[PDB]
């Protein structure tokens, strides 16, 4: 019941991301962590503090690319 | 490989959220749908385009419940 | 037989990569791709161009932080 | 968890590599060992500190003869 | 039928790690001689037939191994 | 993981042969056991200290009759 | 339909012998081969004109050693 | 591991037989026991006692009518 | 389309037989030919002719 | 591992019939049942005790009409 | 296009028969040709013209 | 092993009449249904309680 | 095989609306001398319709505007 | 590839009767959402249709009482 992130990445393609998961705080995890999971099948985690990951959150919501 | 959601629900806390995935539109779905996954593990569906669920998503990146 | 990158991601800290996989060109794909493996076992795709790569790479061979 | 190469090889050609790992140190072995998978699939071991290798790796970054 | 299991040949092989080492000889199957030697962890590795090594390792798995 | 050949025999013709392994002593093996595989598929053991068979090997390795 | 043995061994153990098929003359092969299968599984061919194989038949239909 | 034949029968031809196995004592069975296979495919046992079917198994080694 | 016996054999014992065919004359072969297959599979043609093969046909039929 | 047939009927001629099988009592059946396979191909019941069916069998064994 | 039954038999029972097709005449067959599957899967013949045959066929109508 | 008759049909003629089979009842199915097969292939089912289809069956066996 | 010839033989009644899974309208022609209608059900078995009929007619119209 | 999804993905117009050899009205189920009728021309070529449009209901029953 670790954290799944070890780091941190960033330079995603809103196009490329086929689902994103929050994972936020509590028992398992110090911190929120993001996993963006790629139409390829690779993950990928991201920031929540960073302000592209905040702007591509809410560009998947409102309609995609 | 057909949508995941057959319809929405509301009246989600944030409190008893344990992972929340957004999936966007593509061949799998028609439409964008969000999948929020409860501490007990029972799993609910959600509308993107509601207000509650945008606020609800903005505030597990910021910060706590 | 096709590229198993679809894109690019920076920001990879020496310390957490368990192994570095480079592939080059040929009929599998249009470019060299670098794929590294990290400790905790998710993979993610990295520049052979980007001088931060290039570095992390000679350091792996050299010897460990 | 022990080391996966036995010992070292040497004479690897640039155009038969398919793909070229570099595992670092850790708990899993007591020094880097370089792991080349030809196009055949065969693997062979490989010296990090050898110049020949070190030669062939950063050729394979900048591109294919 | 089959093409030639070695594109190339290695050396530095050390006669302690070798577990098995197969001749192939020549044929429909391949234009020369190839030489595989399988290591006890099982990564198999290429040999030089021609190579005086090779040969000096083949003569010693026979006679007593080290 | 007990020894592959029970007995050793003699006679092999050295145009028939399509591949000789030579399996050495180990926890495998009491002894040194050599298996050559004919053209046909049936497998034939073999003696080391056989001056016949010893000459077959050297064969193979320069050049086929 | 062509014959099973390239060629015929000798120095056959009558202990070892788990089965000794005798496949005669016709369409199927010039001549009279003997196969042998051995207690491990391992096949090996013999010789019908050969006197220590038609003292081993012989032996094995009176009573085993 | 039983014994494959149940009983013993007589009358075999030489002509009629096309292969003939010879499958002697051991932990598989309490007596030696003889397996004819016909032309056309059926099986038949054999008495490996029996003066016959030593005069048969003696003349498809020398050679067939 | 050809007869399944190449030729008859004896010494069948009534307890081994598990089933027991009796195929008459036709196109398919000159004379009636009787196939019995034993308890642990094995194949094995017998003589209509035959009074011991005669005598196990009708004694299956009665009883074992 | 039951009986092949569940009930018994009459009227057979010899002339239709191809084949006559008779399968003794054992651990597969209760009673003696008999199975005669016509020229067409369709399989019949038959009473071993009917005196009929003894009648037919001993006549198929002599000669056919 | 032949008639699929060589004869007929009789002694059918009712509780064994899974179904039963009746075959009238026409270009396939000279005469109309009932065809009995039991339960086990074994098919048998039987005569239209038998009052047994007739009278099993309207029980199953009826009722088991 | 449901019933292969969802519905019961009316209106069949018996010269178009090619087989008729009646499938009583079982495990496989609640109520005996009765399958008619045309003579282009289409299959089509009859009730067995009807008084024309019991008509038709009887037809069959005695004559076209 | 038999081209070009009404699919049809007969015509045959009682057809239950829920059971109908599809409706096939086969207009005259060259194929045939009158008008032919074939109802699939959802079991698969496929069966013959009257266009004349006034059930027929009025189960298609049904089929258009709801089930 | 695409099992019990609707076959048409829109509807079109302007059909003639004298080109339709086929008419097949598929029904609300599983497999589809809404009712869907599919039309076969002479030539071979299927065109999609809408139930509740007025012209392809008159189509439907002249074809029916005769063309």
């Amino acid at each position: 019941l670790r954290c799944q992130c070890l780091q941190t990445m960033a330079g995603i393609h809103l196009k490329n991301i086929q689902s994103l998961c929050v994972l936020p705080s509590g028992p398992h995890c110090t911190q929120t962590e993001v996993i963006a999971t790629l139409k390829n099948g690779r993950e990928a985690c991201l920031d929540p503090e960073a302000p592209l990951v905040q702007k591509i959150v809410q560009k998947m919501l409102k309609g995609v690319p």
